[PDB]
């Protein structure tokens, strides 16, 4: 109470306290060296130990924001590396942290970590605390809004992988599959949390509560409304704190919520038992990623209370938010086969009916057939997910990505090529993950992951706005975000980008790139072909990229690579224009 840092240190323990502060500094200061950050963590850990022993000691009565924010401004390489970030230090709290958070880089362009099993299993023994410590540093700086306590968990997933594989003869065959899967889990985790932080920023905590009521109601249909409301309230406060960089307060409140859920597990979900017999980080993660519980047999029809009841306006008038919260809980728990956006869309439609009906002469007659408005809202995304999986299953991942790059480049040609390539590549991998699932699990998978990919586009677009359409879709409404983007079409009055030959000129440098980086260069060229020829068919673009593809493979196989590229390049560049007419 007297000393907050004393409280956090005592509650969290040294390793996790240090760990979260290393992650904290790594997110705020993303280009600072590892060894520099290690000292800053030690200097804070040092001071926290003094306060826990004697809370009356100087500076111990200050808030963690102040104490952390003060330590950030004493960084010697602050003005040199980060520039404008040093201007924030002149401002006072709470405006100083708000200033720091804006200067977090969502796209830091950092070296793509190669999994080198010979180098790392050896480095795991050379300096182990440096190893697991550096892993936290590297993930944190590439993902400045990554869920702090969730990153500590991934570091222990990292630890366990090396201790299991390094002993074995073939270190590569064991480690690579395990590490490859972890990179996929980290990108998804980063994406999930960024949408929580984005929702706070753009739509406030009411939007974050609504989303969570829907998701946890699906996860815990056995749980009553007062439990879901309690868990949502506590969990919203947790994500608010983490998203504002208060990782220590975030981590402590998260541990309290883990304890609560597990002390009341029988009346929340039968699927939590395994989770609650685990250490804090394993327990917390297991709760967050818990599979949905079996549906209760004893639930009545919704219409009885939400269409038929004659005192619905009375319920609505006195307690607007609570009664809508009640509707979302009841609709969500029955429909785990629905996306969270679809549930929030339905709930927004219900509110809209009551605002208009309780004003009219005969309200009961008005909101009698409110459930008829939902059937078309359900069918639209069902139709979209079918067409995309039908396309994916036919043409496979790479060609599905290319089809989506063309789709989104036409929707927004003003958006930077790297941004368009990223969402096309992301949404293609969603095809791989989601389409191989049963129909009931497929819609939520696709549309939930789509929301994460659209948020990424909105985050990158917010930093550097180019389109008013994209701004409107990104800022209007979170529930209506997917519909808004789905509706986007090629601007009739779009001025084609003028032809630059250098943009479509390849060299021998491409041959030495890893396959992923090789595809990005070709997929970057595809986006540019669309920007130059926006009225070209997807089938014309598929063919021209196939020629570029064949041209690269040929010259990268040639005895004289640079000689091949010099001769063949301009010929293909010239014919490609005529082909896209
Ligand atoms: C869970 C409840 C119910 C929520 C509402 C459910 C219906 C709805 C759907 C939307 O697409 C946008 C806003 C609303 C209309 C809503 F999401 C927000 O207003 C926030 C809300 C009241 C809530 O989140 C609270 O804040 C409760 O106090
Ligand atoms: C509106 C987005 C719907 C689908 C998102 C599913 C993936 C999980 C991300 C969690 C982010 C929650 C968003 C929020 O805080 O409102």
């Amino acid at each position: 109470h007297k000393s907050e840092i004393a409280h956090r240190f005592n509650d969290l323990g040294e390793k996790h306290f240090k760990g979260l502060v290393l992650v904290a500094f790594s997110q705020y200061l993303q280009q600072c060296p590892f060894e520099d950050h290690v000292k800053l963590v030690n200097e804070v850990t040092e001071f926290a130990k003094k306060c826990a022993a004697d809370e009356s000691a100087e500076n111990c009565d200050k808030s963690l924001h102040t104490l952390f924010g003060d330590k950030l401004c004493t960084v010697a390489t602050l003005r040199a590396t980060y520039g404008e970030l040093a201007d924030c230090c002149e401002k006072q709290e709470p405006e100083r942290n708000e200033c720091f958070l804006t200067h977090k880089d969502d796209h830091p362009n950092l070296p793509k970590l190669k999994p080198e099993p010979d180098a790392q299993c050896a480095a795991f023994q050379e300096d182990p605390d440096k190893f697991l410590g550096k892993y936290l540093y590297e993930v944190a700086r590439r993902h400045p809004y990554f869920y702090g306590p969730e990153l500590l968990f991934h570091a222990e997933e990292y630890k366990a992988d090396f201790t299991e594989c390094c002993p074995a003869d073939d270190k590569l065959a064991c480690l690579i599959p395990k590490l490859d899967a972890l990179k996929e889990r980290i990108l998804l985790s980063s994406a999930k949390e960024r949408l929580k932080c984005s929702s706070f920023q753009n739509f406030g905590e009411r939007a974050v509560k609504a989303w969570s009521v829907a998701r946890l109601s699906q996860k815990f249909p056995k749980a009553d409304f007062a439990e879901v409301s309690k868990i949502v309230t506590d969990l919203t406060k947790v994500h608010k704190e983490c998203c504002h960089g208060d990782l220590l307060e975030c981590a402590d409140d998260r541990a309290d919520l883990a304890k609560y859920i597990c002390e009341h597990q029988d009346s929340i979900s039968g699927k939590l038992k395994a989770c609650c017999d685990k250490p804090l980080l394993q327990k917390s993660h297991c709760i967050a990623e818990v599979k949905e519980d079996d549906l209760p047999s004893d639930l009545p029809a919704l219409a009885a209370d939400f269409a038929e009841d004659k005192e619905i306006c009375k319920h609505y008038k006195d307690a607007k938010d609570v009664f809508l919260g009640t509707f979302l809980y009841e609709y969500s728990r029955r429909h785990p086969d629905y996306s969270v956006s679809l549930l929030l869309r339905i709930a927004k439609t219900y509110e809209a009916t009551l605002e208009k009906c309780c004003a009219e002469a005969d309200p009961p007659a008005c909101y009698r057939t409110v459930f008829d408005q939902f059937t078309p809202l359900v069918e639209e995304p069902k139709s979209l997910v079918k067409k995309n999986c039908d396309l994916f299953e036919e043409v496979g991942e790479y060609d599905f990505q290319n089809a989506l790059i063309v789709r989104y480049t036409k929707k927004a040609p003003q958006v930077s090529t790297p941004t368009l390539v990223e969402i096309g590549r992301t949404l293609g991998k969603v095809g791989s993950r989601c389409c191989k699932l049963p129909e009931s699990e497929r819609l939520p998978c696709s549309e939930n992951h789509l929301a994460l990919a659209l948020n990424r586009l909105c985050v990158l677009h917010e930093k550097t706005p180019v389109s008013e359409k994209i701004t409107k879709c990104c800022t209007d409404s979170l529930a209506e975000r997917r519909p808004c983007f789905s509706a986007l079409e090629l601007d009739e009055g779009y001025v084609p980008k003028e032809f630059k030959a250098e943009t479509f000129t390849f060299h021998a440098d491409i041959c030495t790139l890893p396959e992923d980086e090789k595809q990005i260069k070709k997929q970057s060229a595809l986006a540019e072909l669309v920007k130059h020829k926006p009225k070209a068919t997807k089938e014309q673009l598929k063919t021209v990229l196939g020629n570029f593809s064949a041209f690269v493979a040929k010259c990268c196989g040639a005895e004289d690579k640079e000689a091949c590229f010099a001769e063949e390049g301009p010929k293909l560049v010239a014919s490609s224009q005529l082909a896209l007419a």
